[PDB]
């Protein structure tokens, strides 16, 4: 086997590389730096940025000896903010800050409130009202508008039904982030998640630490907006003991499995976790169906007999949906919510041919691998159907993979797919240009400039 010091990549001048990062751009250019590097380097490069360095896979093969190695407690990078402000107010680790035994110890507990499938029903009526509601909103926005039309940039919007969503199934209420004039209290909360989402992205690279120390806004405001996140769940808490003498919340709590502090630390990480990736994927994908009409009308078209077979029944028509199901695969694989999986391996691996010590950080990138000709053919082209009667479980790696893969995975599939049987039946979404739009990296991948999207209904 080759040398872990032949690995072909940058790790040399780990220093000038740092230099070329900050110079200009670099932050927002991830996602375009590493098809680059992969393009120039092979299969596999080692990279090193400063005190970071990182061997890097491509193909959906190398990625299963990754996953293979990474041990009974994986471990990913670290969220640095998110991590600073539990220290900071002495609070305690959810199950994503969480490693080693503490992790596998919860995980398990949150799995069978959260992923497994006899809860993930309990989910679809809830979802469903939130996503009813979503369409009397358009409805009534298109009213006003006049001509049947509503040219719009559902960005707010989307984040709004994220997470109204989300809030629901983990809380147990309805915020009302969908109304025309929402109450203060939720008005104010989802500000806050918003900066809490802001005043991350600054500080994945500036060490939270410096930050504080300079006592700079960036750090205040982020500590500011967990502290009202934390502040709405401990009011939940609050009204759920009082009403003792339902939510994901409250089946903890009646459980009594982990203990207040590890509860009250995990759902916000869970509430966290999907509000800014669901409500993204679901605007990529409301992109591509108006650039790519006719898989639109292809959906369209399932959607509509999936509705008349099931007979009213949402888990039989959520049964009934295999193309939609492989158009949220074929979203997640030209617009990965992060553009690399990362897992520090436990034993030496050889990837390939290459020695790979332990403890060593091996990515998995994403990005560029849903737009490698050779891993998908027509990587630009928006097409569903490559996903249906083909098998492949490394080559949609959205959602992760493994033990530790997203624990929201069922949570959002059902949400963005529900999301979509609902807005399908009443609208057609159209492009308001066909100009071509630019992906950026920001905590994920977001579009350059806002997409302008008509809604008709039909
Ligand atoms: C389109 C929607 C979503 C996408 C694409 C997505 C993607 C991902 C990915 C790639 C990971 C890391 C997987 C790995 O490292 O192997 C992850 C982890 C996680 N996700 Fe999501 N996610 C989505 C929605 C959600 C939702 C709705 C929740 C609700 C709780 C959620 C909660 C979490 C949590 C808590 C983790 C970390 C769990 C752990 O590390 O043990 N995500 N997600
Ligand atoms: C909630 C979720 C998305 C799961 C895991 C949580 C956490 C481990 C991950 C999610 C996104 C990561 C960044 C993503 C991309 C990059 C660029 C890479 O080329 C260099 C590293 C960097 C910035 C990652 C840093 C840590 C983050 C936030």
């Amino acid at each position: 086997v080759r040398p872990f010091d032949e690995i072909p990549g940058n790790w040399r001048n780990g220093w000038l590389n740092l230099y070329r990062f900050w110079r200009s751009n670099g932050f927002r250019n991830l996602h375009h730096i590493m098809v680059k590097n992969f393009n120039k380097f092979g299969p596999i490069y080692r990279e090193k940025i400063g005190y970071y360095e990182s061997v890097n896979i491509i193909n959906p093969e190398d990625a299963a000896t990754l996953f293979k190695a990474e041990g009974l407690f994986p471990r990913r990078l670290r969220v640095e903010p998110w991590v600073a402000y539990r220290d900071y107010r002495n609070q305690k680790y959810g199950v994503l800050l969480k490693n080693g035994e503490d992790w596998r110890s919860n995980r398990l507990i949150l799995n069978k409130e959260v992923i497994s499938p006899n809860v993930i029903q309990k989910f679809v009526p809830l979802l469903n009202e939130v996503a009813q509601d979503f369409v009397s909103m358009v409805h009534k926005q298109i009213e006003r508008s006049g001509r049947g039309k509503w040219t719009v940039d559902l960005s707010n919007d989307l984040f709004r039904f994220a997470l109204e969503s989300v809030c629901y199934v983990l809380y147990g209420e309805r915020l009302g982030l969908l109304q025309d004039n929402p109450n203060p209290e939720s008005q104010r909360f989802i500000d806050s998640v918003t900066l809490m989402f802001k005043t991350t992205s600054p500080m994945l690279y500036i060490p939270p630490g410096l930050l504080r120390r300079i006592n700079s806004k960036i750090w205040r405001d982020h500590v500011e907006a967990w502290d009202v996140i934390f502040n709405h769940a401990d009011k939940c808490i609050q009204k759920i003991y009082r009403q003792f003498r339902p939510g994901v919340l409250a089946n903890l709590l009646l459980q009594g499995k982990l203990p207040i502090e590890d509860i009250k630390a995990s759902i916000t990480e869970l509430m966290a976790g999907g509000v800014d990736t669901t409500s993204m994927t679901l605007l990529w994908t409301l992109y591509e169906l108006a650039r790519n009409p006719h898989v639109q009308e292809e959906l369209r078209a399932e959607i509509l007999a999936a509705r008349q077979q099931a007979q009213g029944d949402l888990s039989k028509m959520l049964k009934s949906v295999p193309l939609l199901k492989a158009a949220i695969k074929e979203t997640l694989r030209l617009y990965p919510v992060a553009v690399s999986l990362q897992r520090y391996i436990t034993e030496d691996i050889v990837l390939q041919n290459y020695h790979i010590p332990a403890g060593t950080l091996v990515q998995v990138g994403l990005y560029a691998m849903g737009r490698n000709p050779e891993i998908f053919p027509n990587p630009e082209q928006y097409n569903p159907e490559r996903w249906l009667k083909r098998e492949n479980h490394f080559k949609s790696l959205g959602f992760g993979f493994g033990p530790r893969q997203c624990i929201g995975r069922r949570i959002a599939e059902t949400e963005m797919q529900l999301f979509l049987i609902h807005m399908l039946q009443n609208f057609k979404i159209e492009t308001n240009s066909m100009a071509e739009v630019k992906t950026t990296f920001d905590l994920i991948l977001v579009p350059e400039k806002p997409i302008l999207l008509t809604l008709r209904p039909i």
